[PDB]
């Protein structure tokens, strides 16, 4: 019975037509948010959209680009237009090349940049400005466990994640006068079907040994902490980092 | 219209008479939990039970030193008589002297460590076994900003809230494959009666100035992230660190 | 009186004509490291190759862009021709534009990421090879305290400098078993001739007020930290973050 | 060829006759400091001395318990009368049992929590004024991986060694108008005679591969560190926390 004061405002929800930011968006419907669920998928952001509505919740697709400014410009008028945007979730991100930092392409590193930090910088300029305007809000941007540590041959993606932390401070140190709150998100490694069906019951296992809890975290896992720092309940949480890891990096 | 996944079990309150303590039973009954508020302060904890009581909640007081072992083998007995335990909040604190390293009283410092530090591990260790028996739970150890960064002239009490940060990371990664989750909190200055009753209106403004927010943090502020990592919904939050510092922390 | 084992092998330091990168080229030739000093400013980087070679030490300079993945092939091939490449510090940076995360140019975020992070990354890529190529060596990335903590209107800056300990972590992990030591520095504000010039008295006072030293650093307090850590003696030393802040933010 | 400006004054190295604290008493005393091993084997104290003595060094032996506030008194009169003292490296440290925190010995635990950490406090009071009157000087605070992340079945001296980097950070703030830097160091797993003999062949080759270099460190190689952070060279670091782990926190 886990229900969050997010009502009586709208929520973008970047890359929400599959996996965590799935998991966000139904969460976040489910305690009377009207949720912007955006992704270069437009089939999959409607798909759950129809969830939420079937759920008996406010839920719209948008389909782009997170690269794309004018898109980041885009999902906050049409956000706006269903309510206050005081809720923005930047989940949207790709893994990546996966290859040794002397090996790695410059279009591979200069794409995963681009999307799992660029994109995220892109959306929150609209998303600030809006918030700000209209009083208030909460930004939850996804990091990863990979934001704090390392993992060989991902040197990219834990960069982008590393950097997030820098641009979640100085957003949150910013705008913390304009009642805008701005946190990360840090989970471990989360069973996406992408995962799930990526990896080899062997490598699965394996992963599976990092963690201190002894499985991979649920998308639902992920959402709910997401779910609680985008509420009214975390009105003092801004600008930190926050671990949903089953105990990796506690190690 | 908040609410926490913590009905049936009980939860111990440590230092749950007043103030972060009093905000966390009150807010983690509300939601359906058996609080055992505890306190040296019988009566205080007792007020506080009655709160939770005429809010239609369940709970107990038991009076005790939490630097006594037994008292915490007593609270855990107390608390399994109400409902099988399932959450612990180390919460007890205290301020200890204002004075530079150099100057610190021998006995200050280790007061400081015993309360702070050494009776929050006393606690837990009669905590964790029962909730390992019972199929796992959730210890939330009250740290702060402190934990992490200093403050001038309490240097005993910042030594005790990092030391716990050691402390709820080995319990974390010990017990995983217990199903019993340990983290810690961290608030940046709170707005208790105390610190209202103790500050000058200039050293208030002074606090302020350092949290992004420009305002000291409210008591159920705290009470609500405690009572979210404390529940089901959390159950892959373990061994690590959460601020609740208005972005003290971010500069 | 101090000197540093990183004797008979090559040293590439980019940004070497100017504040910074310059007192580690001295440091680092003193102890008789194979400088390449290399610069946007040809003749900046002639001045400070003369420097050397004038108290006794070997330099080479070599004016270009980093934002060239070619300068940096070429930046190792001219170092391998002085000495072995052991040592490389990636010191050059620029600070971008001073606005809010909201209004900031997209044209200065693209800029400041482009020189702080890719161009490291550029960089590396040859360096590590090439080092990993002689038997081992030491990579120092130039981060910031502000890889660690924020300040607010210098978001590009801050998430940069942030992107450098994963960068940092990473290449670490990858290229440790080929004995390449990978490791991040991060200064707190130091009095460089350009941030004397640019800063008022007032700004300047207000700095000092944040660190705990009660002043800014000094270029040459930098050069020690980097020549230690780019020597032999730092053999057990690689993937971590050493802050030379004045006790900046260690509150 | 690596020598340290420590010249021209007095160090302390607490547990200066064995492993780690040995190194740096070598270490030290040959850049020209005068080095006050002390220590409980009254032996071991002097054979370090006279390793000392016979590569040419100046040095003392003081054999005693760290834990008796006095001897911590005794120990800085002993150094102040070789030379003025400038340096105190707080290294002397136990392991405690090896149990869960739930089943540990709460007089193991207060024993480490004492050694570790309150003599740590204990010693540094007269460090401090004696270093604050003569001018300034660097207490470098032994820690370890085990001060940022966790290890299982030693959570009592995980506990004491996070404590340290909250006293080391508290210190410093305090005193850094007096030029006194305090700082911690943090190595990984040291392969030092005393833990050569401790592990078998299984348990060591575990190890290693927690470490991204594959190997443990050399008492040297953290000697070599602890040098430099105490030398004039480290002039600008305070507060902060080293590690020389060998990218064992890097994943
Ligand atoms: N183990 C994990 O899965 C894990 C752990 C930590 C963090 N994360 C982070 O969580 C977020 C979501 O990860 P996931 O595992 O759920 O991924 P996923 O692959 O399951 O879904 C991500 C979605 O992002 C969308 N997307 C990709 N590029 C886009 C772009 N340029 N513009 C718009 N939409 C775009 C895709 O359509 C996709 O549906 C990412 O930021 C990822 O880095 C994942
Ligand atoms: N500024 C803040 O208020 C702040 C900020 C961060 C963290 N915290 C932490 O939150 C916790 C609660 O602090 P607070 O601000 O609510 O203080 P408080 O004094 O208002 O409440 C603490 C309660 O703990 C009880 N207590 C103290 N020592 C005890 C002992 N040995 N045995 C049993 N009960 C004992 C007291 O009786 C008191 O009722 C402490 O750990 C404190 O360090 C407080
Ligand atoms: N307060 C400070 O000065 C301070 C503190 C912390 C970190 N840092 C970092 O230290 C490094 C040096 O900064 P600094 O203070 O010495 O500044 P600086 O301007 O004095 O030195 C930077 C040098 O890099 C050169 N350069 C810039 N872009 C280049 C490019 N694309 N290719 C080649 N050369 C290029 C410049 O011409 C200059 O010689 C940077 O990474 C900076 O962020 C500086
Ligand atoms: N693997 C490692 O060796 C390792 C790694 C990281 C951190 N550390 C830390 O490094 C420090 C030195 O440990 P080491 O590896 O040299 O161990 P060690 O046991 O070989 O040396 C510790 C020394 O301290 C002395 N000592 C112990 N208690 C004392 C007391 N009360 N008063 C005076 N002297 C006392 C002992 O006689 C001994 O010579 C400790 O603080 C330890 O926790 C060790
Ligand atoms: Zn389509
Ligand atoms: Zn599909
Ligand atoms: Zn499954
Ligand atoms: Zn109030
Ligand atoms: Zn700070
Ligand atoms: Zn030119
Ligand atoms: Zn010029
Ligand atoms: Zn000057
Ligand atoms: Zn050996
Ligand atoms: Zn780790």
């Amino acid at each position: 019975m886990a229900q969050y004061d997010v009502a009586d405002r709208s929520a973008i929800v970047t890359g929400g037509g599959s996996g965590i930011g799935r998991a966000v968006a139904l969460t976040l419907a489910a305690s009377g948010a009207a949720v912007l669920v955006t992704d270069l998928n437009e089939e999959h952001a409607q798909a759950v959209v129809a969830e939420i509505e079937a759920a008996g919740g406010k839920a719209a697709a948008l389909a782009g680009d997170v690269t794309d400014p004018a898109f980041g410009e885009a999902s906050v008028a049409a956000a706006n237009a269903l309510a206050p945007l005081k809720i923005a979730v930047n989940n949207a991100g790709i893994g990546g090349e996966a290859a040794r930092v002397g090996d790695y392409s410059l279009d591979s590193w200069r794409k995963v940049i681009e999307v799992n930090l660029n994109a995220v910088f892109y959306g929150m300029q609209p998303q600030l400005k809006a918030m700000a305007a209209n009083g208030g809000g909460a930004i939850v941007n996804m990091a990863s466990i990979l934001g704090l540590v390392g993992f060989a041959n991902s040197s990219a993606y834990v960069t982008a994640k590393h950097a997030l932390l820098g641009l979640t401070q100085n957003a949150a140190l910013e705008y913390a006068a304009d009642k805008v709150r701005v946190v990360a998100v840090g989970p471990g490694f989360i069973r996406t079907p992408l995962v799930e069906a990526n990896l080899s019951a062997e490598a699965l296992a394996f992963l599976e040994g990092k963690h201190a809890l002894g499985r991979l975290g649920e998308p639902e896992e992920v959402a709910s902490l997401v779910a609680f720092l985008a509420s009214d309940a975390a009105s003092f949480i801004t600008g930190s980092y926050h671990l949903v890891d089953g105990g990796y990096t506690a190690q």
